[PDB]
């Protein structure tokens, strides 16, 4: 009744679960807080919406933004967090405030970002002949190729199936803007078609693996690194230096490899308020207690997590820490996935043509004209919903 109700997802929502406390210590507000997984959380949110009840407070993964802004689902805090202390854009990162802001209100409040970076095994890689991390696509490729030719069960490199953020990655890499100028999706256009043949490579020269073996990052990376090499953010850092102290001093992560670039993803969570709260006070007073700095670094550092707060990074372990040196240095061209209300849908129309490609053997020009026709007509329905 006077509790406050929020939402969180994954390892993270442990930590502002731990955090409550001190709030409800300090102000005699109850937090009851939901852990959602990550694959359940879009869901979830797509249900709350339908019956217009859910939380007070949601944590919204930043790709989730312009879908339940668009939707109604999240409240205009433009007022009340342009006069706070702790709250306010112009601490925050502009690709993650971009994630906050549209149609010059704001939605949220950056909790955390991430970005995408390469984790290799430096011995293994070293074995190879690859002193450092491979540097261009031709490199992953090549460096991913040898290692697969360790033996049948050996792998070079992992491309994750379920990652909305993999394919559009490498597009952007290899110059695809993955929609044009006029919105146009342009995923059957050669910048991205020769992105998927690119990742399929790896697929059909048996150097990715093209099911899931079920292993855990210790087994698969530690080891004998039967996948010495993927692609993860800050998360895969703190999950390792706890499950794989055998790999110690022998894995390291590097900025992403280039093609015409080696832009990464922006991503991470904000907090927001549910537009249908009965606690829009007390919401707001949680998340300016959550935003503190000090109570922000604690979590952040302990998690080797990103910061969305600029002045977080001046931090010494952030400037220094060998991992925040990569992450940070990644950072500085990261940007969001398209920021668009139908993005995760598409994105999972993107699974699925993965999957037709990977495991079906589909070609690949056929297949992504087979997608873009889906993504044009998604985006028709759309106009037509605002166009008579
Ligand atoms: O897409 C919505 C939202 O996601 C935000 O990302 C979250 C991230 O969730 C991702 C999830 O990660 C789970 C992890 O999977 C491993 C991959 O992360 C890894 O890169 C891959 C290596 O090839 O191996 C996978 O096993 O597994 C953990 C359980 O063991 C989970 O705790 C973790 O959530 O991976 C999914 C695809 O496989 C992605 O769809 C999903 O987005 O989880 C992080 C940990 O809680 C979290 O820090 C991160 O913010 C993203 O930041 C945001 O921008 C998006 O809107
Ligand atoms: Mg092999």
């Amino acid at each position: 009744s006077k509790v406050l109700n929020v939402w969180a997802m994954g390892d993270e929502a442990k930590s502002l679960k731990e955090l409550a406390q001190k709030f409800t210590k300090d102000t005699g507000i109850e937090v009851k807080v939901q852990v959602i997984p990550w694959a359940n959380a879009h869901d979830k949110l797509l249900t709350a919406v339908a019956s217009k009840s859910g939380p007070d407070v949601v944590q919204m993964g930043t790709t989730w933004m312009p879908e339940f802004v668009e939707a109604g689902a999240l409240l205009d805090i433009t007022k009340d967090v342009e006069k706070s202390k702790n709250m306010n854009s112009d601490l925050f990162f502009p690709g993650s405030v971009k994630t906050t802001q549209f149609d010059g209100k704001t939605y949220g409040v950056p909790w955390y970002a991430e970005t995408r970076v390469l984790f290799y095994r430096t011995d293994l890689l070293k074995k190879v002949g690859y002193n450092e991390a491979p540097k261009t696509w031709d490199e992953l490729s090549d460096a991913a190729l040898k290692l697969s030719k360790r033996g049948k069960d050996m792998y070079g490199f992992a491309i994750d199936p379920n990652e909305q953020t993999t394919g559009f990655i490498f597009g952007r890499q290899n110059g695809s803007p993955l929609f044009d100028k006029d919105g146009t999706p342009v995923f059957n256009k050669k910048p991205f078609v020769d992105t998927v043949t690119y990742l399929d490579s790896f697929i059909k020269n048996g150097s990715a693996p093209d099911t899931d073996l079920g292993l855990d990052a210790s087994q698969s990376f530690g080891g004998d690194g039967i996948v010495p090499m993927f692609m993860s953010g800050p998360w895969m850092v703190n999950t390792l230096k706890d499950t794989a102290p055998d790999i110690d001093g022998k894995w390291a992560t590097a900025v992403l490899p280039k093609k015409e670039n080696n832009e990464s993803s922006l991503g991470g969570a904000n907090l927001s308020i549910f537009k249908y709260s009965n606690k829009k006070d007390d919401a707001l007073k949680f998340m300016d207690y959550m935003s503190q700095p000090d109570v922000q670094l604690s979590w952040l550092k302990d998690t080797n997590s990103m910061p969305a707060r600029m002045d977080a990074w001046e931090d010494d372990m952030l400037k220094n820490d060998p991992y925040y040196k990569v992450f940070g240095e990644q950072m500085k061209t990261a940007e969001p996935m398209p920021l668009i209300p139908q993005f995760e849908e598409i994105a999972q129309l993107y699974g699925k043509s993965w999957e037709q490609i990977y495991r079906g053997g589909a070609d690949v020009q056929t297949q992504m004209d087979t997608f873009n026709d889906q993504v044009e007509a998604l985006l028709k329905k759309l106009e037509h919903h605002h166009h008579h």
